[PDB]
């Protein structure tokens, strides 16, 4: 099956169980950073909630960029937060998508993403 | 003949300017002058090419910043050395991401208190 790789800082759940119907999901401090840097060099699409600000899923998507994965990733504007002037300005709109997306739709959006 | 280029970043206002203030002894520091889509490319495809014809990359990891993050996870991958700046006080814990990056040479992350900055980075860079 495709292999995807999962970033977060109850919606998490809604998302990894969704992304369960399109592959298979990936996702002491130092055994963890090899064991996801294996898992995303694994995979086939990297998929991130950039909502909360998070150091950790920054790092994994710059890592993710730097092996040419392929990158998905998901803002919510209702949050009211402004998204990194990094990752917005990273988007390419092909291997780097930044959608922008409401608590209710993250299925139907998932499903339009893998069905296409 | 170039100095060390010493890249900055950061997500305070007093604390930048003294770190900043301190690297200039030790090399360039590409960031020191630092609204839309396309300013935020723009943006991106400076930091990136600033990154990349880095010697030092310093990073002030206290507040969590998708954009701190996406630079270091790009300075890894672009084999630059790193020294990572957390201050506990503020009642933050660090991305275990960031944690476990650390291999005590190429990729430090030192915690600290504001006013021994300007001593730790004499000793990281002397």
């Amino acid at each position: 099956r495709p292999a995807l790789y999962f970033c977060g800082s109850t919606l998490y759940e809604r998302i990894v169980s969704r992304l369960r119907r399109f592959g298979t999901v990936l996702t002491g401090d130092r055994l963890i950073h090899e064991q996801d840097l294996e898992w995303l060099q694994q995979a086939d699409v990297v998929v991130a909630e950039v909502t909360q600000p998070s150091l950790g899923v920054g790092y994994e998507l710059g890592r993710a960029v730097a092996f040419n994965k392929r990158i998905l990733c998901l803002f919510r504007p209702q949050s009211g937060r402004v998204l990194s002037a990094m990752i917005r300005g990273a988007a390419d709109g092909s291997r780097f998508q930044v959608w922008d997306y409401e608590e209710g739709e993250v299925e139907a959006l998932l499903d339009r993403y893998f069905e296409a």
